[PDB]
């Protein structure tokens, strides 16, 4: 059973990264099993624009650490982000903005939830898959 925790938006880097205050202290989020094409790769500039107005237009953001690592290598934290109760991780998901990727061991507690979403853009061949 994992628990969702508060946090403020302090800046939206890209589709998947985003800069936020969480017990008060700045910190940058790595979005957990999802992978978002850079900025200049296709399809890298509607996963931005899609997270930016997403978390930008949201009353309350939330986070959820998994089971496993919460940090990475980078020192970035590891966490499903909630815009409004709405998993971003997925929504990118089902718009077919990002792909499932980097499911590792003992941090993949919503992986099916995604490999679901991501059936459903694939079939509707949803940006990424067209
Ligand atoms: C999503 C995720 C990424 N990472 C690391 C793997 C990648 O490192 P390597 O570059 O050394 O492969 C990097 C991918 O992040 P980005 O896609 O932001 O670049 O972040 C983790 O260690 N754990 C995770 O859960
Ligand atoms: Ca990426």
């Amino acid at each position: 059973k994992l628990h969702k925790e508060p946090a403020t938006l302090i800046k939206a880097i890209d589709g998947d990264t985003v800069k936020l205050m969480y017990k008060g202290q700045p910190m940058t989020f790595r979005l957990l099993l999802v992978d978002t094409p850079e900025f200049n790769e296709k399809y890298g500039p509607e996963a931005s624009a899609f997270t930016k107005k997403m978390v930008e237009n949201a009353k309350k953001i939330e986070v959820e650490f998994d089971k496993g690592q919460r940090t990475d290598k980078y020192g970035r934290g590891l966490a499903y982000e909630y815009a409004d109760g709405k998993m971003v991780n997925e929504a990118l998901v089902r718009q077919g903005l990002a792909k499932v990727a980097y499911v590792y061991k003992g941090n993949n507690t919503h992986e099916q939830l995604l490999r679901k979403a991501e059936a459903q853009a694939k079939k509707e061949k949803l940006n990424i898959w067209s």
